[PDB]
């Protein structure tokens, strides 16, 4: 079932997604006609039930989804990543009936999905927000900036975290609605096809309806999808290892210099085997990881395997997109082939959901006892 | 007296290049201003002696300059080392002196010079070439492709290689002969402002005294130039990496996360630290090896030091890079800092001059026989 799976998102993103990788790196946009695509096939409403709308899937394939689209674009995998793991998944968590009945079939069907919390002084501090949500009469008033999101220029509903008034507190917000809009801000080096965007509230009116979960519950809402969080990245990042590793294997095999192909030098060979290896068990961890979903396993244990599935599925994209771009020599430092592209994402996988050093404080903290602000 | 010249071009990187390098990365190109500056100051000829209008300095005030341009602009650096180093320090030490007094004052003055030896075939193996020189009256005519050829877009002078008939040979060609054009063909991930061309010839007229060296003679022109041409790209590493360290270290000071600076702790400071002892070393071996030419030093041994000082050098530009994104957090994965344009450009000290792999084949037949 699950190979069957496998195969069918490996064979939607090498036929809808490949052709267009490169023009939506260079333009920061995502196709018209793969969006449609995206929607139509499951891919945007893996887990959401199919009294939603949805597939009605399971967290096994929705990790299988992000890997395969990852193995071809990381940037179209973080959007596809936010809507299901962030935003859908966070509504199947903690949103009412109503918001559920009233949200899930509109992400499972055409509106994607976007995830605001980050900010310019909320970084790793996640929660230093300054962004707040002012009483109002059946509602609040949202004034602030968020920094980061990916994919808003793509976005109709946006989970958005604030003050109220209180605590940080969880709202979905149009992209539409009144006083919000956007500044592109700057130019990011990689997964451009979901590039981020500031997000600009001017007191936009949110009715209470919106709010999920309760005042001051926002950190409950976004720590209930850390780990999930973590091991859609893990995934994606497992995916661009493949991708960047199925290049240079294909190119090894083909170039040839001083007379016969370049895999018959141990130079070149070694290091493809070498991240093969290291790859086998990123993604046997990550797979572990996922399994132990659903078996009432410790909630500690699923955020250390989450972390640590994340940390070396990350360590491995970044080897396999480096060994990848010198496998291929110039060519691989070219726009011709798409390891040049795998290597400027990688790195986006260091950054989000945890930063290298966020996640070695969390491991090193539940391994030795105290939290993670003991640590210097 | 070279503590002067690194200030001097510390000072022209940092008012001249810094305020353009986000706009020649995203464009490839290199700001027309800025070029008559580079010549204006003498960064287009600073071993050119002075008798052909060139700057008069020395190997060690060239290496200096290429760091200290890298640590602002590795792209800009590219078309400097290729104009200094590869095209007009092969002239000067191979060329006849007819063709150092008619080219040398040129390529002090305006005319840039790019270095086409590679080929769609001939990359590692850089002397499997098939552009051809065809002998006619008075000359020969050229026809081929070479691929990668930096600064193609600006360039005024190539220096080409080509099968004459003899084994490659090495000939001067001007930019606008007839016959030459450029295909842009791909974009590159970095070293932007001196983005590669292929170059093609469609019989191209070139006259015998165009010839450097004899027939045949081309991979004794451009091994010649191998050991310089690996020490300019271990100094545009080094110099890539003090870049990164510099933001990563100036910004590890004032962002402030969880009530303190980020410096603050371990895991932000030891990385640093460790990248910076680690280009203390490649620095050290780069002066070294400059230090040990025009002094009649076994070449054997130049050749050595200036591979393994490109290896290392190379690596130290990588792990810098890669720390200088990731100290900066999202700000380092953008363009309002300069880090992700370092991580890009660096990739390239690791393909050209010799990739890594034909680094350590050289270093282990030296070393092993
Ligand atoms: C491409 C991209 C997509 C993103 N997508 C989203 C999204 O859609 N929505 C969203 O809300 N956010 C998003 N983010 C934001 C992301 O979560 C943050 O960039 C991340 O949390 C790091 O915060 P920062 O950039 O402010 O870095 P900082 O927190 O400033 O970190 C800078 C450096 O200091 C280190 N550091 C910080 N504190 C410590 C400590 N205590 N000990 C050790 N080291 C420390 C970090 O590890 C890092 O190396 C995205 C970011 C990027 C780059
Ligand atoms: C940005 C850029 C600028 C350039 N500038 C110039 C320039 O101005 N002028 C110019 O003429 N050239 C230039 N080059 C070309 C450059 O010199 C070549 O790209 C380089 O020589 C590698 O050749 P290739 O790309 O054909 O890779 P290949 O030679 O195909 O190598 C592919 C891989 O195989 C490995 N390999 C090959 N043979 C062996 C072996 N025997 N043992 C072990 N491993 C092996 C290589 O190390 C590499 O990892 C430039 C290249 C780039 C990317």
């Amino acid at each position: 079932e699950n190979q069957r799976w496998r195969e069918r998102i490996r064979h939607f993103a090498e036929k809808e997604i490949a052709p267009l990788s490169t023009t939506m790196d260079r333009t920061a946009t995502l196709d018209a006609g793969l969006r449609e695509r995206l929607f139509a096939e499951g891919l945007m409403s893996v887990e959401i039930p199919r009294g939603y709308g949805g597939t009605g899937g399971t967290l096994c394939q929705l990790i299988l989804t992000i890997e395969e689209v990852a193995r071809v674009d990381p940037g179209v995998a973080v959007g596809v990543h936010v809507h299901n793991v962030l935003v859908a998944g966070t509504l199947l968590r903690h949103a009412s009936g109503d918001q559920r009945r009233q949200y899930l079939p509109q992400l499972a069907t055409g509106k994607i999905g976007a995830f605001a919390l980050s900010e310019e002084q909320a970084g790793s501090d996640a929660f230093a927000l300054t962004t707040v949500a002012r009483q109002d009469e059946g509602g609040y008033l949202l004034t602030g900036r968020k920094r980061w999101t990916s994919n808003a220029r793509n976005a109709d509903l946006l989970l958005v975290f604030a003050l109220a008034d209180g605590g940080p507190t969880a709202f979905v917000v149009p992209a539409d609605a009144p006083g919000v809009s956007l500044d592109d801000r700057v130019e990011q080096m990689g997964v451009r096809a979901a590039a981020t965007s500031d997000v600009i509230f001017d007191g936009t009116p949110v009715r209470t309806a919106q709010r999920v979960g309760p005042p001051g519950g926002g950190q409950t809402v976004a720590l209930s999808g850390l780990g999930l969080g973590r091991l859609g990245i893990a995934a994606q990042m497992t995916g661009l290892a493949q991708g960047a590793l199925d290049a240079a294997t294909g190119y090894s095999r083909v170039r040839e210099q001083f007379g016969g192909r370049i895999a018959d030098h141990q130079g070149v060979a070694f290091p493809l085997a070498d991240v093969a290896s290291r790859l086998a068990a990123a993604r046997a961890l990550l797979y572990r990881a996922v399994d132990l979903h659903g078996r009432g396993t410790d909630p500690v244990e699923l955020m250390r395997l989450a972390a640590m599935a994340k940390y070396v599925a990350s360590e491995v994209a970044e080897r396999a997109a480096s060994v990848a771009v010198e496998t291929l020599g110039g060519n691989g430092y070219t726009d011709a082939y798409p390891v040049e592209r795998f290597y400027r994402d990688a790195k986006a996988g260091k950054i989000y959901e945890g930063t290298s050093n966020v996640l070695l404080r969390t491991i090193a903290s539940i391994m030795i006892g105290g939290s993670p602000g003991d640590l210097e």
